[PDB]
């Protein structure tokens, strides 16, 4: 598909779901969600299946279509 469905839960255990073109980066996601869950993207880690997602590599290479990845500040 073009799009991926992403789910985001922060540690107060608000859950957004994001809509984003499929070969977004994680650098760029952390900028699409950072006005929705209030933390500056240079401030975010995001962690999916035990690993924190490294800002380079695509959201399709965690698989995370349909998932909940978790947000932490700094």
């Amino acid at each position: 598909p073009d799009s991926l469905e992403v789910l985001v839960k922060t540690l107060d255990s608000q859950t957004r779901t994001f809509i984003v073109g499929a070969q977004m980066n994680v650098k760029e996601f952390k900028e699409h969600i950072a006005a929705s869950v209030s933390i500056p993207s240079e401030k975010q880690r995001l962690i999916y299946q035990g690993r924190v997602l490294q800002d380079d590599k695509k959201l399709q290479e965690y698989n995370v279509g349909g998932k909940v990845i978790h947000l932490v500040e700094r």
